[PDB]
């Protein structure tokens, strides 16, 4: 079931890495850095699937693009996710 | 026609994503984040082609390398671009 | 011979890029940004091979993953390296 979550990163990384599952095509949260922005929010966890970032769907994009959107965004950031 | 532009990013992302066009080989600005460093400069736009970053030519490099140069650089950053 | 080094990056990039050597499989430091965190430490140099980041071995991971770990980490960061 798809959930909307929102957190803030300012002058700090998101603190999360992603990996595309090559069999399912899912973009999955692979790692949460301890004490980073993602971790402190308590809203996003290893195994969660990313569906959208700031209203941008992933489903038609390559990982290299999605990883840049996570890195190049600033301030409040919305994710639509399927929780693990 | 190739243009030299210079902007500053300090303790913030560039606020721009790039994508290689697999047919032409061009590295093209794919997205400008609203309110980010790139946007605020007014110097770089979706559809612009990157030719050089800080005097480093792109033309013999893979996207994974160029994306890291954009992320790992700090302070004033020069681009040589072909405007869209 | 493998060396453990530790540096700090906070609200700034690492200031280093990496590239996998497709023949050897090594993850090699390709560039050190002048005045960046990596450069100022004096501990890491072009040609050094990364073996681990914060205790995470590289040897079973893709470059896209390792590059994210470098970018998404904050604060003190440990590397295990083979100096060039």
């Amino acid at each position: 079931s798809v959930k909307i979550i929102r957190l803030v990163k300012n002058r700090e990384p998101l603190g999360a890495t992603i990996k595309k599952d090559e069999q399912t095509g899912a973009i999955i949260v692979a790692r949460i850095m301890r004490g980073g922005a993602a971790d402190r929010s308590g809203l996003i966890h290893v195994g969660d699937e990313l569906r959208e970032v700031n209203g941008i769907p992933v489903e038609d994009k390559r990982p290299e693009e999605i990883i840049q959107i996570l890195a190049q965004s600033q301030g409040a950031i919305t994710f639509k996710i399927i929780p693990g």
